This record gives structure tokens, C-alpha cells and sequence, in this order.
């Protein structure tokens, strides 16, 4: 290792683990998919009528992360459920559910005894990890290694960005045969190339996430608000901050604030939002100006070529673009680099 | 309101009353029979559809939180749970053969009917679960359930949660009538409805240990609230009129998620109200209390009355009488909504 701490050499680790992730899977001159975990199950999958995904924490955000896409590119019913919850209510499965399980360490107790559960309703198992032999991986009918590397450190960081990727991938497996999406699935797998080179620039801004940690060093909560594709992204950014830097942040959806957690915005409140170009842009404007006229004041993750938001707040952490299913990995980085300052500023053992 | 000051509080007060309300011509107390005849023309076809989709925004969303587990159970059915705004976002995929509830105290959110209109384009059967005769949300469907909780005048919705609860556990009462297995399971819950008006006024008459709750916390920024399977929907709900009212950061918290993240919150200076109820999570539950007074947190613990050894393991707790484990919900999320109320009073607003 070069750095302080193992999380934030796992953190800029980030374009390399994409690229290990997509290793003799991707091929960008003929745009086709391949993973060989599958490849003796994926045309029953294909099938198959529902995917279920079942996970904790962070690996729970990279399902919520990627529903989205799955269901437009399946055309399927994509549930995603925390593995605790899935226990205590004993979900209904049946035989033709593909049910994900995704677990870096593949031994997460609640995810394993969901899979145990699956098992004996006679779905399939699939297997979205980081561990190879760990009993998410054996017990499964088959899988996907995310090819992350080793994580030591006690927030996920690298694990999930590269969770999200892989599912990116099953998914532009699932609609190989249909004409309507080879279109989609080029542009994915465009920004899927130029994924990582992306990654670095979002670490470039290390100078401006360092300097955001200071403001926010005294602050006791932090409301972090997105919608849509930026949900996860929300989810997971509040997960961080609250787990290293033991400060109160809520991830908020965009669209439920009107419904009654705008209340908590003043001048004194904190807030991160997540606006981004995507489909659901004039949405999250609406969002942004609601916050505004309850005096708050917003430091906007938005994009670079954004020019009525780089002007018109006062604070951004200005990130590239790319197509709207991979945004949640670049608009993720700057949350999880914030968490490591913040922890470092109150002087904390971020490992 | 002939005696109270608040819209909210009286709406509060009235739920042993509204939740009678929602049940009249419905829940046969003399023989154990429901029947929801506003759905009757569509019943057959509902009976034999393979999935629910709950749509909703706010704490409509969350009384679908809180009758997920019992209508899985009742109808074996997959169901989904969705919040409208991002329900549309996604341009989920609906099927003909997907009944599709949209729960709607006012029946004109926008969200929520954009949803509706959306199930319906794809051939969905759909069904208004609404407080409003005549709204948008009960015409646009192809059935309903108006629930009767009377109208609501307080901005934060509390009878019509309720309302709304009962409602969607009639329904699932319904759609399990023909199972044998599943006869006494359904005279057990019936039982829990018909005493359930009584074990409010119980719960209403901690009143003054809610009011007292209250002057010990409303200096605070933050609390946690803390729960799990039934009562994931109670802390999300009572996180969320904490929010709405008084200002104050509450954050629902899944208890069974705490030990991924979230326990690094907690400390001497974090306040933490956790719901332990006596039902199956129970031991997954007092592990969930366990780690929190490991890490030093005092939390407040609503539970069941006669749980003596949570009552006596811990200073402070709210003594909430038992029904039936998917009853339960209604009755631990009312001292939220009282404290909530006398939370903010003290801090001093107004609450309408
Ligand atoms: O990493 C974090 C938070 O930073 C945890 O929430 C894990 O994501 C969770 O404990 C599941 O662990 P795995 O099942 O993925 O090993
Ligand atoms: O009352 C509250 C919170 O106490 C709101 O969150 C509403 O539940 C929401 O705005 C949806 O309203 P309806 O669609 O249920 O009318």
C-alpha cells in the first residue's frame, strides 16, 4: 500500500477494479458480453420470469443501484430486499425467481440463510461476490466474481462500484437477442470504455471534497437527496458518512420531501442533492428550488457541462458525464472521499 | 374540535372511533366473515391475479410497509411496495394480470395518479384504497375501497394510516377465505380487530408518560428510531411525523440492518427509541437492544406490557398492551404520533 488508510487506497483504487471487473468479459469492438459464471445457466435465466436481489448494506444499495436497468433491459419484475427483512417476512419465491444474493464477503449471515431460503423454494441461485470459495459462491447454482481484489477496510467502497458494474453486464447479456436495445447497449458499453478514465477525473476534485469535509466538520446532520437513477447514490453516500465519520446523515429521496421531510430544511441544515442529466432532470430542479425557498443551501453534485447549476449555487462538486445507468458510479466517488475526510478532520482510524 | 387545540391531536384521539369506522359493513364481529362490497365486481378476477403492487407516496407508502408481511402471508402472493415518484422513474414493468392498490388519503396526489394511469395503459386491474368520496384516485380505478376514516384536517396524516392499515388487512382477510389451514389464523386476527378500538383508548391513556417523554428529548437534534419486520413501518412512520411536525432529525432504522453501518451512530449523547413487541422477531430484536446498550446508548423501548424483563432491564420504556403480531403496528406507532404532537408543542408551533 501507498496510502494512509487502506479505504482510501481502496477508493482510488476505483479505475482499476472496473477494469479487472470487465476482464475478459467486455469487448468494445463487437460489443458483446461474456460471463463465464453463467454461461451454463444463462439461457434459463433468460426464462425465467422475476429477479429477486437479496443483500445487506452497501451491497443492498448496488441492487437498488441497478433496478433500474435491469428491469428496462429483462423487461422483467426486478424486487431488491434487504436480507433481514426477506427472513422475517418469508417472501414468497417460487421456481422460476432468479434470486441474486450479493455479498463481498459471501458469508454475510442474513444473505446466506436467504439463499438456503431460495434454494429450498427451487429458484435460481445467483452469486454476485467478491470471495471466491465462500459459501455465497459454493452454494449457488452459479455466479459472477466482481474481480475487485481484496477489501481490508471496513466501508465498501471498491466492492460496490464494481457490484454495480457487473450487474450492468448481466443485464446487457439478458437482451443480447433483441434488436430494439443494440443501440442501448452500444452507448452502455461506450461509457463503459470511457468509464474509467472518468473515475480519474472525479479524483481529480480530491482538493475540493477535502475542503467541504472542513465546513461540514462541526455540522451533526447532513441530508443527502436524489431521485431515480441517484437513489442508490443517496443511500449509500449517507451509509458512509454515517458509519466512518459517525455524523447523522439520511439519504432522502428527491420526489418524497414534499410529502413531509422538507420540514427538517432551514439555513442551519446541510444539504447534499444529487442533480444530474438524466431523464429525470427538471424533476430534481424542482427538488432543488423547494429546498432553496426553505432557505436552505444545497452543495449541488451536478455535472461539468451543467451551466445553470455551476452559476446559479454556490457550491458544487462539478462530475463528468456519462450515460445515465453508469452515473451512479461517478456521482457515488465524491460521497465516499467526503466520509474519509470528515473522518479525518475529527480524527478518526477510518480502517 | 370541541375540547382540543390541534386538528392533529383530535384526529389522533379519534382513532378508536375511525378505526370502528373503517370496519362497519365490512367485518362481521357475529358470524367472523369480511366483505370489502366495493370490490365485488372484481374479486373472482383478483382472486386468481399472481401479483400485488402497493403505490403510494408518503405515510400512504408507509401503511404498505406495515400490511406487506400479512398480505404475503394471507395471499401467497409476491407483493411490491413501491414509492409513486419512483415508481414512475423507472417505468417498472405492470402485467394484465398485476392488481395494482393505490393508497391515497386525498386520491389526487400526483404521483400516486400517475401511477394509477400508467397500471392501467399496461391492463393492470386497479384499486383506489382512498379517505375521499369522488376524488380523482377513486373514479380513475376500476374498484375501491373508500377506508371512512372522516376527514382529515391535520397536515400529518394519523387516523387515515390507521385507516388505511385495516383496510389492506381486510383485504387480505378476504383473499384467504376459502383456505382451510388458514381459518384460524383469520379468527385470531378478526378477534385482534374487535378489541382492537379498546387497546387505542389504552394506548391513548399513556398520554401523560408520552407528554413527559417528551420534556426529556425535545433539546435534541436527532433520534433514532429503531424496528423490525412488523414494526419497520412504525419507525419509519413515527421518524417521519417526527420530521413533519416538530423538526427534529429522526431517522427510521431497520433493526436487523443496524450491525452493516448504522450501529457506529450510536452512543451516550444519540437518542434511540427501539420497538420490541412480543412476536417472532423477538430474540432478533433484544440482539438488536443488546448492541446498543454495548455501545452505550440508553434507549427508550416501546413494548409489549407484560414483557417484564424488558421492563425491568430498561429505565425508560412505553408499556404498549398486545394484539395480534399484524395488528401490533397499529398500536405501537400511536405513542410516536403522540410524542410527535407534545414534542412540538413544547418546542411550540402550529401543528395545523
Ligand atoms: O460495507 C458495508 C458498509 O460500508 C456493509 O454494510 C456491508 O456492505 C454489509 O455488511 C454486507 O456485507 P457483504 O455481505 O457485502 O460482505
Ligand atoms: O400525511 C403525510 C405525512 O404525515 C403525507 O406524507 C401524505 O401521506 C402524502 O403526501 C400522500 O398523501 P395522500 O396521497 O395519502 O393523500
Amino acid at each position: 500500500g501507498n496510502f494512509s488508510s487502506f479505504m482510501q487506497k481502496e477508493i482510488f483504487e476505483q479505475p482499476e477494479s472496473v477494469v479487472n471487473t470487465m476482464r475478459g468479459r467486455v469487448n468494445f469492438d463487437d460489443y458483446t458480453v461474456n460471463l463465464g459464471g453463467l454461461k451454463d445457466h444463462i439461457k434459463e435465466i433468460q426464462r425465467c420470469r422475476r429477479l429477486i436481489l437479496i443483500a445487506c448494506g452497501t451491497s443492498y444499495h448496488a441492487g437498488v443501484a441497478t433496478r433500474q436497468v435491469l428491469e428496462e433491459l429483462t423487461e422483467l419484475p426486478v424486487m431488491v430486499e434487504l436480507a433481514s427483512d426477506f427472513l422475517d417476512r418469508n417472501t414468497p419465491v417460487f421456481r422460476d425467481d432468479v434470486c441474486f444474493f450479493l455479498s463481498q464477503s459471501g458469508e454475510t449471515a442474513d444473505t446466506l440463510m436467504g439463499l438456503r431460503y431460495c434454494k429450498e423454494r427451487g429458484a435460481l441461485t445467483v452469486g454476485i461476490t467478491n470471495t471466491v470459495g465462500s459459501s455465497i459462491s459454493r452454494e449457488t447454482d452459479c455466479g459472477v466474481h466482481i474481480n475487485a481484489g481484496p477489501e481490508i477496510g471496513v466501508a465498501s467502497t471498491k466492492a460496490y462500484t464494481s457490484q454495480f458494474v457487473s450487474l450492468v453486464m448481466f443485464a446487457l447479456m439478458m437482451c443480447d437477442d433483441r434488436i430494439s436495445m443494440q443501440e442501448r447497449r452500444k452507448e452502455i458499453m461506450l461509457g463503459l470504455k470511457r468509464l474509467p478514465d472518468l473515475i480519474k477525473e472525479v479524483l481529480s476534485m480530491d482538493d475540493e471534497i477535502q475542503k467541504l469535509a472542513t465546513e461540514l466538520y462541526h455540522q451533526k446532520s447532513v441530508l443527502i437527496m436524489g431521485r431515480g437513477y441517484h437513489y442508490a447514490t443517496c443511500l449509500e453516500g449517507a451509509l458512509k458518512i454515517k458509519e466512518i465519520t459517525y455524523m447523522h446523515s439520511e439519504g432522502i429521496l428527491a420526489g418524497e420531501l414534499k410529502h413531509g421531510p422538507l420540514a427538517l430544511v432551514d439555513k442551519l441544515m446541510p444539504v447534499i442533492m444529487i442533480i444530474m442529466r438524466d431523464h429525470t432532470y427538471a424533476k430534481c430542479q424542482n427538488a432543488l428550488q423547494q429546498v432553496v425557498a426553505r432557505q436552505g443551501r444545497p452543495v449541488v453534485i451536478c455535472d461539468k457541462e451543467d451551466t445553470e447549476t455551476i452559476k446559479n449555487t454556490k457550491r458544487t462538486i462539478k462530475v463528468p458525464h456519462s450515460v445515465d445507468c453508469l452515473q451512479g458510479i461517478l456521482s457515488v466517488i465524491p460521497l465516499q472521499l467526503l466520509a474519509f475526510h470528515l473522518a479525518v478532520l475529527r480524527g478518526y482510524d477510518v480502517d
